[PDB]
């Protein structure tokens, strides 16, 4: 069965709640020793610990993926705790709808968060996952980097670039022994904008009739970043339920 | 006949030479007041110049657009010459091939002249489009967007960037009378490029793209001039490519 990790070390990004503490969880169970890593430290250490009470392998790190210092840190805290680094899930982002006359800040902020963050990451990971023989790097996209809609200027057009991105930089780092995908999540059950009439309109145009739950994106991370998925790259599989949301 | 930009004002950036040339030099002819733009501000103006000098109506200004001052600079001076604004080309941008360990200061700068910008002076025009009824916004994208190749992070997902921005911010100034598309060109025989290339290089180029020739910087301007003309009254959103059915 190839839907493990055995040996393997995997960084992932904002893993406290959601979404990152569900990939590491999944993974840390899949064999991976994790490096838990968040910006709220303590979270990120719960999630830590709490993978050491099922009997996993984690330690749990405080990391601003915007913080380049955070960033080499956590590169060199996961070769000081386990030895290599095999596996990078660049889940921490975020988003949401602004207006067209948004602030730029806002803006800017967005390809900081969502695209130069990962984009580093994967930067200084390459070459350690190179000398381990190969690696797995996941970008935890969005719907918004496909669809169109009103209100959706950086959202969208950020999470598009991480998309391609996802798409090219596996011709790079391909040659060195490496996957790049990406996974483009729907709506999460992960809430404080969610009521039920919104809830059937979100439902209306959603196929499968329901919104998602975070194991949902988690399980198609460990395939992705298993050898299940060993010949895959370049790709964004989209979680959406068959529809938009 | 709808392919006509009969008293219309177009913002053209990075329009000095080659395409951004032939687009403000294309929309002249097509009846527009055309400002002239390039970060060479000596560039502008020559252009402006043959411009009004063949028939046109043209001023030649300088804007850097990954600079702030220079935008907001433009949307006035324009206004201040010709009273409105309905067609924005951002056809000033930039990027290339550039190694995967590329500094980060690499990477931000071909965004900052891709996206953030671009993105900026849409913001500025869309309400003064508003005021005359409505307007085009024209974004110039690359086949990078869409392809995937080596060396093409920075590259290829700003122009991406682009393209998609295009897809949604027509939801945005779509209700303000504004259409907002893109054109990915394929590579361009300009001038800059003739100077670097060769024979034995564009058959390679070239073999692999089914219509085989070059681009050449009109055949994105006459793209231009129909997707800002009434021509595409009703298209919208749109990121068309043209590279001769290939990539290069
Ligand atoms: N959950 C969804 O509904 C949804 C939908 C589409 C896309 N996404 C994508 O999933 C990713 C996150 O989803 P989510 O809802 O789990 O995220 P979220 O923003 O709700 O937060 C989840 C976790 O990320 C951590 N985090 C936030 N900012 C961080 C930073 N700068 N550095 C490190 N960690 C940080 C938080 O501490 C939190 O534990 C984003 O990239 C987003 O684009 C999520
Ligand atoms: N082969 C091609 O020419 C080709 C192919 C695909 C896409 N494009 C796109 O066309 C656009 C540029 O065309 P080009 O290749 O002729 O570029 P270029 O660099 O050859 O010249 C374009 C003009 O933009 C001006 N410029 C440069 N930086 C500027 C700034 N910060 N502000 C304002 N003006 C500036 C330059 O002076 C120049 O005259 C870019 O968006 C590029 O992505 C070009």
């Amino acid at each position: 069965s190839p839907f493990h990790l055995n040996d393997a070390v995997a960084i992932v990004t904002g893993a406290a709640a959601g979404i990152g503490r569900a990939i590491a969880g999944t993974f840390a169970k899949a064999g991976a020793s994790v490096v838990v890593t968040d910006l709220k430290s303590e979270g990120a250490e719960a999630v830590a610990a709490a993978i050491r009470q099922a009997g996993g392998k984690a330690i749990g790190l405080e990391c601003n993926v915007t913080d380049e210092q955070h960033r080499e840190a956590v590169i060199k805290a996961a070769l000081d705790q386990f030895g290599k680094i095999t596996v990078l899930v660049n889940n921490a982002g975020g988003g949401g709808p602004k207006p067209f006359d948004m602030p730029m800040s806002d803006f800017e902020w967005a390809f900081k968060l969502n695209l130069f963050s990962l984009f580093r990451l994967s930067q200084l990971a390459a070459p350690h996952m190179q000398k381990a023989g190969g690696g797995a790097i996941l970008n935890i996209s969005s719907i918004a980097g496909e669809n169109t809609n009103v209100r959706m200027a950086s959202y969208g057009s950020s999470k598009a670039a991480v998309n391609h991105l996802t798409r090219n930089i596996a011709f790079d780092v391909g040659p060195m022994g490496i996957r790049v995908n990406a996974i483009a999540p729907g709506a999460m059950k992960t809430a404080t904008v969610l009521t039920p009439e919104i809830e059937r309109a979100m439902l209306k145009h959603t196929p499968l009739g329901r919104l998602g739950e975070a194991q949902d994106i988690a399980n198609a991370a460990l395939f992705l970043c298993s050898p299940a998925a060993a010949w895959i790259s370049g790709q964004v599989l989209t979680v959406s339920g068959g529809g938009v949301q």
